């Protein structure tokens, strides 16, 4: 028993960190093979930010500019090259250390561990949601640029989160390992705001599933309820609408507890509509939306990575 | 900017992990150097559990009892001793990914990563405290024994616990690495509770300076306050006393912020005194005590571990 918001193990991912400087700019690289990716503003100087042509930038910029550090080795860079917002950087020598890997785009609502680093270094691990506003509610500081986000099914990680940038309110911003941004941002450093976000549905109802199969079961009610007047409610207090596809991806824990979808849908309905009178659901005041259907089996189950 | 309950990177510790199955049962150990750690109760059947007598069980038990498998490579043991709650594994072959490190018995309050696993592989990685109450808030499952936490110091893995049990209400207990358990537990299934939990008044200071430092500030009052009254307050609700020493160690967050410890303790009072209005601090509705003055510190500056 017990429920924690957890990471995925990170030892895949630290074997693949490298640091990258450029001029006097230092972030981090991931190194799979013989490519180190990074975020293409290594080549800026504090000056280029406002409005940076990096394609401009680049073009003065032979290989041996970029001095990559694999812990205490350089490593020599023989190529450069520029796909969206990451450079890719071919090395003499390919990682042996490289897991075997996919570069993924995730979906907004769906969740990743990021490996938050500072000159190639790993300082922490810690679980994020992509929110349906394409941000991350994530811990970033100056030079965490490079950092990665991933998950893993079995022995494979599947990068889907490269970071580039911090938006107002202390959210934050990158791409995936195309170089291209989640949502409508640009790395620049312009006036730049995120939308509107909303609460992840289909999270919340994975979550209070995890909640009654660790026995915190008080706010289950007597009713239920159509899809459609679910939405109803659902819309007015900023959540997103709840699909048929994400009905049936909270098949298997409605199977396990015996609670139908829309049985747990009513019980929402209800939290929502008069909250939690000072109660918690395992041990949280707010009703938590970045758990994933599958993150709650995962957990509850006990599922492993090779 | 940002703040999240981060964990140290698994990388070193992932490196460590085995299983160990004697008889039917199989459970995790740790592979240090020539050593494995794991707990006693590998040797117990289903029918023992009430009642153990280990040293008995022990007895009749040979080296080639123990099968031990790391990844998938079966490490032949060599010797096998007790020592209070775990057994150690000699085995024939030095783990050659084995860390610095050391063994360290942590103290109430502070905190640590758990590297949750099963079978030998790691699930998943998160953060906890040692409760006041010698018991942590983890999630763990049928199988985890074994699963370690730790702590790291630039390259040094400092293990401060192993995982043997789980009592009632969901929070779990264990060991230290030389066996011996936080609190007044024993691994036998029998009646037993943890004695009533504290809050942690000097971490849910740091996490306030944690928020300072990333702009929540609403709380923050126009008073001060005397050690001693604002103990007077924290004892009515549940909070431990607030030492010199505590003081002491919150000096680094105070400096930075200059806002003098004192002053913090009068905000907090007014929060203990008057709820928080249905306001949040750093996105949560309760006051959180699982970071300590070094975890804040540690987050908002960016240190890395080698
Ligand atoms: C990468 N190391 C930093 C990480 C940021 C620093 C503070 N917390 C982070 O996550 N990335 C940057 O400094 C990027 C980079 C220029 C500016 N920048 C920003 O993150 C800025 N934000 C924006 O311009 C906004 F709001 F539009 F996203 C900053 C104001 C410094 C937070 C480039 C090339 C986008
Ligand atoms: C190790 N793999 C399991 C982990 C437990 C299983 C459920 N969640 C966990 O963390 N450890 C055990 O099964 C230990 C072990 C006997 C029983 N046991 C317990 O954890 C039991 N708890 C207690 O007896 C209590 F409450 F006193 F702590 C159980 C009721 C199964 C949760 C031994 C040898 C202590």
């Amino acid at each position: 028993s017990g429920f924690r918001k957890m990471a995925f193990p990170s030892g895949k991912v630290e074997g693949c960190m490298v640091q990258v400087t450029c001029g006097t700019t230092t972030l981090n690289g991931l190194w799979l093979d013989d490519v180190v990716y990074c975020p293409r503003h290594v080549i800026c100087t504090s000056e280029d930010m406002l409005n940076p042509n990096y394609e401009d930038l680049l073009i003065r910029k032979s290989n041996h500019n970029f001095l990559v550090q694999a812990g205490n080795v350089q490593l020599r860079v023989i190529g450069h090259s520029m796909q969206n917002c990451v450079l890719k950087l071919k090395v003499d020598t390919a990682n042996p250390k490289t897991p075997k890997y996919k570069f993924v785009r995730i979906q907004p609502g769906q969740t990743f561990s990021v490996l938050a680093c500072y000159n190639g270094s790993p300082s922490g691990v810690y679980q994020c949601a992509m929110r349906p506003n394409f941000t991350i509610k994530g811990s970033f500081l100056n030079g965490s640029c490079g950092s990665v986000g991933f998950n893993i099914d079995y022995d494979c990680v599947s990068f889907c989160y490269m970071h580039h940038m911090e938006l107002p309110t202390g959210v934050h911003a990158g791409t995936d390992l195309e170089g291209n941004f989640y949502g409508p941002f640009v790395d620049r450093q312009t006036a730049q705001a995120a939308g509107t976000d909303t609460t992840i549905t289909v999270n919340v109802l994975a979550w209070l599933y995890a909640a009654v199969i660790n026995g915190d079961r008080w706010f289950l009610n007597r009713f239920t309820t159509t899809l459609n007047d679910f939405n109803l409610v659902a819309m007015k207090y900023n959540y997103e609408p709840l699909t048929q596809d994400h009905v049936d991806i909270l098949g298997p824990l409605s199977a396990q507890t015996g609670i139908a979808v829309l049985d747990m849908c009513a019980s929402l309905k209800e939290l929502l509509q008069n909250g939690m009178n000072g109660r918690t659901i395992l041990g949280s005041a707010l009703l938590e939306d970045e758990f994933t259907p599958f993150d709650v089996v995962r957990q509850c189950s006990g599922v492993t990575f090779q």
